[PDB]
């Protein structure tokens, strides 16, 4: 690409096999955690109504029991955050089975005392690990793509963390999907200019702050390659 | 009180009827949304192992179908956020059935252009409604307590929004549980001093930034009344 990711996030269903065919999206993402809500049962139906893919499983943590059963259903790809920080090897582990392609590492970052630092458990434990460090590590461990979310920007509807991107950019060769403060059409350009290979966004379209057709034409009128895709997800 | 609320948040279970007896807490909170995860089935077991209470149901939105069944199980109290903003009457509605006591209105606030504004859908739609307005409205509609969460502070581990509290304080007589940036022992005092009748916190204890025994003694050594309680919750 790049590469703009339009998200529909629904939700605890059920509201999947219904939304999937009616929205023909390029991902989905599936939270499967704890053996209670029809995660695995959902996938099978898709892997039927469309034998292809592309489902990305949300593995973390300790409920691997489910992940295994999910892969038996046809799951080929995964994102990881906390469980990779606990155990960096877990990446190499997957990447060896399914290839580097198959693994995306989500990274949650926040600047503390003028220093980019990593945060886990849905962005709350300050790991005391410099972002700069983890980035390199993650690549060497065998990642595919980095899902850099800026906490200092997440939900500020005030722009992507173009600074955090630039910081990460030269430290890697891997694609970088950028996440955080999607605010206006202009903000997407800045992200691409920073280095981000992809931009993710939910709130702006959901609430029609921004028109997806218009955003395509805007970026087109500036000479950018895109390429926009449909995400889809349960749960939190 | 006041009044400090220690939260254990677990999680999609199941990890309830096990945690409840072993943790003897004063709340719980129960997310029941969509007929899939054992919300209602959980309550019944408690309402058995302890016929008393005190369960607070998380009603919102449109899945009232479940809420009704939940009340049949013995639910007496509720919190509301988005669905109250959509339909202010919904408060009067509950408060008439179960009394003003029974209803807590969560308010999500963020300052925009030097103006406290309300946000819905897990804090993302700018309602274009001044906090000052909703506060009064909510009381007149028949609320019991206000669960003021500061977005500009939520997860900053940098102090409560002592400014937002002071703003709300004189506009009401209702109790105010304060939520947001629980950072250090000192930060709890400031909150109480601001007007907050209660402080809620999860991250600080979970990750043992702060010791609960120590926090009691700290506030005691400053002459405060407390009074600390155990929350417990699924899910997001």
């Amino acid at each position: 690409g790049k590469r703009v990711l339009i998200v529909d996030d629904a939700t605890n269903g059920r509201e999947a096999v219904e939304k999937y065919k009616e929205l023909k999206p390029d991902i989905v993402t599936m939270d499967i955690t704890m053996p209670e809500m029809n995660g695995i049962d959902a996938i099978k139906e898709i892997m039927k109504i469309d034998p292809n893919a592309k489902i990305i499983v949300c593995s973390a943590m300790g409920q691997q029991a489910m992940v295994i059963e999910a892969i038996k259903a046809g799951a080929k790809d995964f994102i990881v955050n906390t469980a990779a920080v606990e155990n960096p090897s877990l990446i190499t582990q997957i990447a060896q089975t399914f290839g580097s392609q198959a693994v995306v590492v989500a990274i949650d970052a926040k600047r503390v005392d003028g220093e980019f630092m990593v945060f886990t458990y849905s962005g709350k434990k300050n790991t005391g690990i410099l972002l700069r460090d983890w980035v390199v590590e993650v690549e060497k461990r065998g990642a595919g793509e980095i899902l850099l979310t800026s906490i200092d920007r997440d939900g500020t509807k005030s722009g992507y963390d173009t600074e955090m991107i630039r910081f990460v950019r030269p430290l890697t060769t891997l694609p970088i999907i950028a996440s955080g403060g999607a605010g206006k059409m202009e903000h997407f350009l800045e992200a691409f200019l920073a280095g981000a290979d992809a931009a993710l966004a939910a709130s702006v379209f959901h609430f029609r702050e921004i028109d997806v057709r218009e955003l395509k034409e805007y970026l087109k009128k500036h000479g950018v390659n895109v390429r926009l895709e449909g995400l889809l997800e349960h749960h939190h």
